[PDB]
């Protein structure tokens, strides 16, 4: 038992709800929240941008430290940094960006850095912002994705087209 709460179950380990992430994060405070990070950890908009605004820019000046000693991530990679306030963990996770021109296929291997951690709160890799077809990253998510996943959907009207189309 954990407690997420009001969630709809698509599967066996994924779970679906119509909320803010960092709302849930925040009233959670799970052990994983995931970020859709981009390679240089600029967290300035999207999902990113709204957690590390939540953070008083704490995070990125986490990221910032990480990235001068590290360089940057690959897209399909991941890096494991403080949650600061909202998790205990956070998961920084690159999804291929189509409006940068990044290979979708790069979005199964994304997902497969989730399978790292037992339980995740995490948004849709490369939705928003990042271009992909929402619809398209939960299929890949529920076909890679084999821990458990609880995703929250900022739009109301995309979760509910998310749920509806569902197989
Ligand atoms: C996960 C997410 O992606 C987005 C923005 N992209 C889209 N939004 C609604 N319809 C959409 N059709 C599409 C068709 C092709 C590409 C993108 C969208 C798309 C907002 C959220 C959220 O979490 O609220």
């Amino acid at each position: 038992v954990n407690s997420f709460s009001g969630y709809l179950k698509l599967t066996d380990n994924v779970y679906i709800k119509n909320a803010d992430i960092v709302e849930e994060a925040k009233k959670v405070k799970p052990t994983v929240v995931v970020n859709a990070a981009n390679v240089y950890l600029k967290h300035g908009g999207g999902v990113a941008g709204a957690l590390n605004k939540a953070t008083n820019n704490a995070m990125q000046v986490e990221s910032d430290d990480y990235i001068a000693t590290n360089g940057p991530l690959k897209v399909g990679g991941s890096c494991v940094l403080s949650g600061h306030n909202l998790a205990k963990h956070c998961l920084h996770v690159v999804g291929p960006n189509v409006n940068k021109g990044e290979d979708i296929q790069l979005l199964k291997s994304a997902y497969e850095n989730f399978n790292q951690h037992e339980v995740l709160l995490a948004p849709l890799l490369s939705a928003g912002i990042f271009g992909a077809d929402p619809i398209h990253s939960l299929r890949v998510c529920v076909d890679t994705v084999r821990t458990n996943v609880y995703l929250a959907v900022f739009d109301k009207n995309l979760y509910d087209k998310l749920v509806s189309s569902f197989l």
